[PDB]
This record gives C-alpha cells, structure tokens and sequence, in this order.
C-alpha cells in the first residue's frame, strides 16, 4: 500500500532528497534507518530512564494517567493538547533538552546526530523552533508504554490545526508534517507501527480526538503495514498524511521511543523538527 525504504544510517549521504520526496513528490511514504544509535547509548539511556538516574526528566513526566491504557506515559510536554500560550511547554522543553543531552553523554549526542540525518536526507539546514520570545521548542519527547498499553489511531496533520500549534504554523510550510522516532527498548511482542493506507482528510481537547478517529476511521476498511524498529533505528515517515497507531505491548519489558515530528519551513529554506 504505502512505499518504505530500510537503509543503513551509513547509507543516508545517498539518499539527499528523501525527505522532499516524501513530502512533496509523495514518491515514497516512509523509511527505516538502522543503526541511527549505537545499541549501547539506546541501553545506556533506558537505564538513566529506569534508575531514575536521568538528568531530572522525571519530573517532566506525564503519566496521562485520565486516559488509560490507549496513550503513552510521556517524558515531556508534546505540543499537543497544550494551551496556545505555550508557557508550560516551553519550561518543559527546556528542561528535555538539558535532560537529554546529559543521559546521551555526547555518545553522540541525540540532537547532533538526528540533525545530522536530518541534514543527510534533504541537504538543508535543521533547527530546533525557537518560541516568539526566543523560547525553545523541545526537539523531542520520549514516549513510555508499559505491558498492556498502546498508542490510539491518530494522523499528524490533524496536529497543526490545534491552537497549540498557532505559533509553529507561522514557522512552517503548508506542506505535510513527517514523524520520527527512535526505539531506546523494545518489547518482547506488539509495539509495533501500524499504517495504514487511509489519508489526512483535509475537508476534516485531545480525549474527544481519539472517540472521534476511532469511529471515523473503522468507516473505512483500508490496507495496512506493520514495522518494528529496533534499539537505535530511526523511523521516519509521512504519519501527517496517513493514519497510524502503535499496537499494545506485550510482555514485561516496556517500549520507550524517543521521537517527534518534523517539517519545511515556511519557504522550504530549512527543515523543523520538534515534539
Ligand atoms: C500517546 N501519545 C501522543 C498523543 C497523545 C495522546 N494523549 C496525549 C496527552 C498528552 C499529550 C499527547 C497525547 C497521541 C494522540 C493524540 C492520540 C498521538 C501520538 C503521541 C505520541 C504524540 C505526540
Ligand atoms: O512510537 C512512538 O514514539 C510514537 C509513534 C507515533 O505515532 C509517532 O511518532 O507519530
Ligand atoms: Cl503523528
Ligand atoms: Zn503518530
């Protein structure tokens, strides 16, 4: 249904447009990119995670817990379903990005080495959004789903007509908005990507979001794909354009990705990416 390439991160010098070709030319859907982290960081990191021991990005957790078991705990606050002032979301972002950069330990460090794909794959410059009072935005989150948990159906695009993202809009293209990610654990089963063939209809409170994808999108029967990346494999994908969910864990060893999204701005001069 929809086109996936899986390359090597040591391939991705060969591969300068890819990110217009999914974008803009719509000639491929997505990609897997292995290898983006090496397994020790991905270890390493989950273990600063899991002990506690992680820079304080405790206290920036979500545990979402008023939702259930159809959400991630979230590291982070996602730009989504924030207020339009932003104030919460960029405190938090500022605190991710300390955070992060201390559990990576330049081993490398996670934005280097994803704005160095980033950069690999379009030839453009990357930025993190700067706030319209020179705050930062978060370049992204990490997302926890423990035994038993998933990650509702929802498409991106659908992100950027929330009032939260009134500043971001200002910054980007009209264009569709890509999702990554990178596993730090995977489970022993489920946690997979499903995708599916159903496209962002632009014709058209993130609780009444999710009873109101899942009663659209079971309207339709389409085709789906299914992925499972491993530790430090990158996932990057139109998930703007197509609907996309997580499947529900299985097993006592929890699925932690660390992922955002990612866009042109305005003029398509340079790429965003953010959470
Ligand atoms: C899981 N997850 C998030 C999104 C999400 C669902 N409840 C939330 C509460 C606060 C902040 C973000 C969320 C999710 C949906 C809107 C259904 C899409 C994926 C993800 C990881 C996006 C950042
Ligand atoms: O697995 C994750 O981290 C989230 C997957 C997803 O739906 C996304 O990145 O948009
Ligand atoms: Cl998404
Ligand atoms: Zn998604």
């Amino acid at each position: 249904a929809l086109h996936f390439l899986d390359i090597n991160a040591t391939e991705v010098k060969k591969y300068p447009t890819a990110i217009q070709d999914i974008i803009i030319n719509r000639s491929f859907d997505g990609m897997i990119i292995r290898g983006v982290f090496p397994r020790d960081t991905m270890e390493q990191v989950a273990r600063c995670l899991e002990e506690g021991n992680d820079g304080g990005m405790k206290s920036i957790l979500n545990k979402n817990e008023e939702f259930g078991t159809k959400v991630a705990q979230i590291y982070g606050h996602a730009i989504v379903g924030q207020s339009p002032d932003l104030k919460d979301y960029f405190a938090s972002s500022a605190i991710f990005r300390q955070a992060c950069r201390t559990m990576f330990q330049g081993s490398p460090d996670f934005e280097e080495q994803v704005e160095s794909i980033f950069h690999s794959l379009s030839g453009l410059p990357v930025e993190i959004p700067t706030g319209p009072e020179g705050q930062t935005y978060t370049p992204a989150t990490i997302r926890l789903l423990l035994e038993g948990r998933e990650i509702a159906v929802h498409v991106g695009n659908d992100f950027l007509l929330m009032p939260a993202a009134n500043h971001l809009k200002t910054l980007l293209d009209l264009s569709d908005q890509l999702s990554y990610f990178i596993p730090l654990t995977v489970p022993e089963a489920g946690g997979e990507l499903v995708v599916y063939n159903l496209e962002w209809n632009p014709q058209e409170d993130a609780h009444k979001y999710i009873d109101e994808v899942e009663s659209k999108f079971k309207s339709n029967q389409s085709q789906s794909v299914a992925y499972a990346p491993g530790p430090g494999d990158m996932l990057l994908f139109n998930g703007g354009r197509y609907y996309h969910r997580v499947s529900e864990v299985i097993g006592n060893s929890p699925r932690r990705t660390i992922g955002g999204f990612l866009a042109f701005s305005k003029e398509r001069n340079k790429i965003y990416y953010w959470s």
